[PDB]
């Protein structure tokens, strides 16, 4: 009946909200994300939109409650998804500095679906509620779970890390491999042509070498990923990252007392980071300067806030 | 003589748009940068019905319009340089041809309106035009038998792209080498992060040491150390287009049946190696994985095809 087809509605549109949530977070690479939090929000008015449906509709049947089972569980699989996928990109965030707008909203969105779980509760035979609760559990713990891991960061330490370098080292041979011969062909007008087979040869043997050493090597998760294909992107996000910890690790350093001593180490890397990204403004391309600019001096002004906390 | 000016100036816009298309371009789909060539063809042949008409200039006139065409004229060539300048992802695409006939259209449709220009200013201004014009014909050229055959401008395979990486990784490992101390700790003595930090200061200073020498890097050489997936993914198509245009004067030289076989192995191992990527992928990336995998594959058996029992 129709009775029964507006919490399924509300359910659907709620997935599809989580559905599109992760999706932006798979999209951030880095830099802003404003994005994901708006999404975030929009995410938690939806769901919000839901009790405002719920609350007037009437108590379900035996026979219809085990139809709403599916899809309850559907969404809360992809909920915990999400969720996950967010914890992932932690770092790149955090170094943006989009950490506490992030915590906050997971908090409200935790509040917003215990609150649903609590109303559906009441709309659902007494018999079912043992399944109900569990499901209920198993979201609110994952959502939890996601929140106190952006929030405090115990146990948080992203273990460093990098058998990036032999995939790279196997990328650089290829490339090798590539250059060595797409320069002799193109070099090559006639006559005997054994040379280039020769090439092509190695080339193919360079390639079936990087085949056989990427054999035995795990998988690569996506913001360790990043590495390879997003080499100083990746970099860059690492460095943030790293100063917004530092910055968070004030009060206690100061409480411990080293206070000066952290101070003017900051300020030492500070005028180490102007120097390289002067050296490096040189050595870039008509296009690339913007971009290079951009990093720079994001990476310059983050040191600066940290020195201006420390300092004294 | 306003006509003219504007015309002038909408013609050098046209040139800046498609010169910053051709920077964007790291390759992939190429269709946009024809497009551009087509619409830049489009508004200077427009001129030519515009300008016809127009009645002769005066001597005091030509002088006020000799700084905008020497404007426009040096526009294009940093355009056709950097068309040139990208030139290879282009190639591997497989847009080479498509570039040639545009360059060689504009060429036909700029000499043209050089021509009738030459008609509208007075007769001893027109040994500064007829240069201008060959400035700019000449470049064009460059680019346009710059493009198409080959076998004069080679790529030279550089990789001081070493260096670059090499400091860059250090920089990574001096920071996650940090950010792990500082994460662990909770308080009490603060030596050790203090020791991390100098030598991550150390190391970056190591690093700028080390590209104080090192030359500058061209735009696409310079995407080898920012989008490394990319640029060798460019250049293997490159190469594979490369392989195909001389198939001919191979199977001329009657290499062709050991060519073949070459390629076919050479198909086999990339069979190989993008179906063990295809595991080592994540949530996100697979999508692309397959987008340059299926490419390379495809490229590969076109070649392959091509070069079959000849
Ligand atoms: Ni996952
Ligand atoms: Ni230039």
């Amino acid at each position: 009946q129709r009775d029964v087809n507006v919490f399924k509605k509300v359910l659907e549109n709620i997935g599809n909200a989580v559905t599109q949530f992760n999706n932006d977070i798979l999209a951030y690479t880095g830099g802003d994300a404003n994005h994901l939090i708006h999404d975030g929000d929009a995410i938690i008015k939806a769901t919000e939109n839901g009790l405002q449906e719920l609350g007037p509709q009437p108590p379900l049947s035996l026979t219809e409650a085990l139809a709403l089972v599916g899809p309850v569980q559907g969404v809360n699989k992809l909920i915990m998804k999400t969720v996950d996928h967010l914890i992932e990109k932690k770092g790149p965030l955090v170094g943006g500095g989009y950490g506490p707008q992030v915590k906050a909203s997971l908090q409200k969105q935790a509040h917003a679906a215990v609150t649903l779980s609590e109303l559906v509760s009441s709309k659902v035979p007494s018999p079912l509620a043992p399944i109900s609760k569990q499901l209920s559990d198993q979201v609110a713990q994952a959502l939890q779970k996601g929140i106190e891991a952006f929030s405090i960061s115990a146990r948080q330490a992203t273990k460093v890390k990098r058998d990036i370098s032999a995939f790279q080292k196997v990328i650089q041979d290829i490339s090798l491999a590539v250059n060595k011969f797409n320069v002799d062909i193109e070099r090559y007008v006639g006559g005997d042509a054994s040379h280039l087979l020769a090439d092509g040869n190695v080339l193919i043997k360079a390639t079936l070498d990087g085949v056989q050493s990427l054999q035995n090597e795990p998988p690569l998760s996506s913001m360790e990923a990043l590495a390879l294909v997003g080499p100083v992107q990746d970099l860059s996000n690492q460095i943030l990252l790293a100063i917004q910890n530092l910055i968070d690790k004030k009060e206690p350093l100061v409480q411990a007392g080293f206070g000066g001593k952290v101070e003017n180490n900051l300020r030492q890397q500070e005028e180490a980071a102007q120097k390289l990204s002067e050296l490096v403004s040189t050595k870039v391309p008509h296009e690339l300067a913007d971009i290079s600019r951009q990093l720079s001096d994001g990476i310059a002004a983050g040191i600066k806030k940290g020195i201006d906390a420390f300092a004294g």
